[PDB]
């Protein structure tokens, strides 16, 4: 019952073994079949059918120990997410290698073993390996949580291996996460896009609005910023003639941690020459509907927005998705005209007064771009929760790198897609006129590259961790990152 | 002639066009076919053959400007690394949309243009696009050079536009990583992401504000991946950036791309076989052969042939030093006698003494000058390094003081490092990271782990002598 006592006893057991000549951590084991291959090959045997002439070397982790007398031992063996039974019968044991009871009394839950034996099914129909010999390969010195015991704690996020061993759902979640990225990489590659890597470290951190991380470069004797986005170097590659380009990799933002914000997270940003806003809308609807159907065989999924203790909701990913113009909707909802320029003193005061009258938290500093973001969050960002939708046509002052709207003054051809009130996608027609970049006349290198001619371009960015959360029914981003950022305890 | 005046003149042209009601940066051109698709579908056209009844919308970048008389204007149009010619002929100019000379007088080398026209070949046989209308999509305000050395690194877009061997170099790099991803995926490996920032060579140090604690950029992915082996991901790998805050040279960058995999129940021969399978097939997948040419000493000097036909030689580091230097290195290798011996061979050859003169560094120095260039004929492995050079590698089964470590070399440059894991916690001297020793106590199976230097591999497979030439935006000293 005392985990400390269990550990010291197991430590003494390990030393007891090796001063008896037996190496409890042997060098190699010539495994011949894996547990998933074993299940695939022998799922068809009848109950009680033994294949005694087929000798297999199989490895796994013991997860359950029981017996029926000293001459019959039963175990669960797991590997690669799959499970078989171990049925050790005294009469099938290779007695030359050692005493049968001595061999199997040592096995504890969590032990990694290598088994030489034959496949079969028991009379109870459970597929089993029937050992002639089992060898300890790596002992589990600790009492593994007793199943359904890691259910909720910080041990899952720190000792993630325990989480993957005990909780069957977690492995499926991270398998789904890799299937998302594989689908996204295949989706883009099928359409001619070219994957690249751009520096994790730059003298500026552009391409988004976020506080960066600062680190020191010893060789260059210079302070660099961890990238907050891949946007600027990617658009420079468009200038270089890589007309379809993208990058899936980590970005860093040094701000508040919560259930949808992790200091480092995975983004996909692609840039698509000679495409525009309308292509990006079509791309987003094509990708999400195809991705959801790929994983589920349907466009409708369940998501526990208000936790697992409340009824879920249905998110329907059947395209098209609704589009809402941010300034128009805010003006309609608040019955107030936001007069241009949006960053005028009057309009800033008018936006604050709306925020004051509705008791919406005033952002710091109350800049026009942030005030508009707060009004959008409070008034439109939770309009649709049964389906995803786009907030579109953001003002130029919120979109410094987006092309000016081709018919609506003061706006851009920008789109953000939201699922259950969370942004997962940001895209727009790319501003390619160097003289219209207010920051030009901010990277000197990027602004200069614009002067060599950036073709009309559409670009898009994705939040992969947030996408994985909805597609795996998780309310916290820590549950889709293998080792989330954590305080030291 | 003066670049500053050219940029000033071109900038004024953009403003002059705006005042005239023309937008020099239009929002959307509905392209109908790409340049490579265009070359594919009309390469077999007859000379002088037109197809007037097929109108096509095409985009590209003007890379050359010329004119025959004044009613025929000749251009080079490049896109996706491929080129056609623009045949602007006054007869096929749609005058309803603008003056012929007015349109084509403005076009400068580097302009991104959109073209409405038909496909055909000229009399001389050069496949051409014949515009009815040509629209400026995005203008090149500077003069594009023709030849240009450090502009390549600071303005990679110019390199990608001008050199046409830079584009091949970085297409090869992506193909290398794609092959590696698919190679591991077909073998049942599972790709994951582990943190770049931890509480852990010299590190890069950053600070999170709200948490108010320092974080360190990972130097490798070894530790979290091995923890995932404990967690039951028996075949796991990650491809991504790692950071070592040291000096820059042709084969070391502080930020570089690594692949690490860990493979439960793999033994030493499994790791050797994986390496020989991967490198031989990757080379063959790229070139249709196992033998490549590589300029070891730059393009000025002679090139050598590297044969990637498996199997590769295996060399034991200690026994090979002993044979080449004609001494014996008695164990423990960190005894005052053997260290002083190794110091004395270093002095006798006037090789640089590593600071500090620790046993592992001296052994690395001896390997570098006596072993690591044993073969430039082919890749080869330096194997079975002492335990004191590899604190995480399992002990050798039969040879005292050694491990089952393997290190693969191309032209004296390390590109691969692997070994079987020391999974017994009571033999791990670090135990007696606390997060790692704890994970060992829950049971790490016998496992093989391998790491790959993607940048160095791409260098050799694109005939490059500097890591700067395979990184799109190498980190440069600013002004
Ligand atoms: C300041 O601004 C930030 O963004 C920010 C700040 C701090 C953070 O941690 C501490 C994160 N960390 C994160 N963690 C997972 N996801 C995302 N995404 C995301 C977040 C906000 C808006 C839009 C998006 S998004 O996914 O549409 C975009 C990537 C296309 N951010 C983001
Ligand atoms: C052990 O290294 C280091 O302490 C180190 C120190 C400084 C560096 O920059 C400043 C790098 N940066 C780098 N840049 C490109 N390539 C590589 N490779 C590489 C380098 C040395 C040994 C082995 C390899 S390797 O290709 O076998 C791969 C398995 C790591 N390292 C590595
Ligand atoms: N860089 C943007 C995504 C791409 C926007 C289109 N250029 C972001 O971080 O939100
Ligand atoms: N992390 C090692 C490669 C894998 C080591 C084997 N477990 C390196 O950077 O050289």
């Amino acid at each position: 019952v005392d985990p400390r006592l269990y550990f010291e006893n197991r430590s003494k057991f390990i030393q007891d073994q090796k001063d008896k000549g037996i190496n409890p951590y042997p060098h190699k084991f010539e495994r011949t079949i894996s547990i998933p291959e074993f299940i695939e090959k022998y799922k068809d045997l009848g109950n009680g059918e033994h294949l005694e002439d087929t000798i297999l070397n199989i490895t796994g982790r013991i997860m359950r120990v029981s017996a029926s007398g000293q001459k019959l031992r039963f175990f669960d063996l797991v590997g690669d997410g799959e499970k078989i039974q171990v049925l050790a019968n005294y009469s099938f044991h290779n007695h030359e290698k050692g005493n049968f009871a001595e061999c199997y009394d040592k096995i504890r839950r969590g032990d990694i073993v290598g088994i030489v034996g034959f496949p079969g099914k028991s009379k109870k129909g459970e597929l089993s390996i029937f050992p002639k010999e089992t060898i300890l390969l790596s002992a589990c010195l600790h009492m593994l949580p007793m199943k359904y015991g890691l259910k909720d704690t910080e041990i899952r996020y720190r000792q993630r291996y325990l989480d993957l061993l005990i909780n069957e759902s977690s492995r499926h979640t991270f398998v789904t996460r890799t299937k998302i990225i594989n689908f996204l990489r295949n989706f883009l590659n099928e359409r001619g896009f070219f994957e690249v890597e751009t520096p994790m470290m730059n003298l500026i951190a552009g391409g988004a609005n976020a506080r960066p991380f600062i680190t020191h470069h010893n060789d260059l004797d210079l302070d660099l910023y961890l990238r907050i986005a891949t946007e600027l170097p990617l658009k420079m590659l468009i200038v270089g003639g890589i007309d379809k380009v993208y990058e899936i990799g980590k970005v860093f933002r040094n701000e508040g941690i919560d259930n949808t914000h992790n200091p480092e997270f995975t983004s996909c940003e692609f840039y698509w020459a000679y495409a525009d806003y309308n292509d990006l809308i079509k791309w987003s609807e094509d990708f999400f509907s195809q991705l959801v159907y790929h994983l589920f065989g349907t466009y409708k999924i369940s998501y526990n927005k208000d936790g697992p203790e409340n009824q879920p909701i249905e998110i329907d990913f059947t395209p098209p998705y609704p589009k809402v113009s941010i300034v128009e909707e805010i003006e309609k909802v608040t019955n107030t005209i936001l007069e241009q320029p949006f960053d005028s003193n009057e309009t800033i005061e008018k936006m604050i007064n709306i925020i004051k009258e509705h008791k919406i938290e005033l952002p710091n500093p109350p800049t026009a771009a942030k005030l508009l973001d707060q009004l959008a969050s409070h008034f439109i960002e939770n309009k649709y929760n049964d389906k995803p939708f786009f907030i579109v046509e953001h003002p130029q002052i919120m979109s410094p790198l987006a092309k000016y709207h081709r018919t609506k003054p003061g706006l851009t051809e920008r789109l953000e897609m939201f699922i259950c009130g969370k942004e997962v996608l940001n895209a727009y027609t790319e501003l390619n006129d160097p003289f219209k970049q207010k920051e030009c006349f901010l990277d000197s290198a990027f602004c200069t590259s614009l002067e060599y001619g950036l073709p009309p371009t559409g670009g898009l960015g994705l939040g992969i961790d947030r996408i994985t959360m909805f597609l795996t029914n998780k309310n916290s981003i820590k549950d889709v990152i293998l080792f989330p950022t954590m305080r030291p305890a």
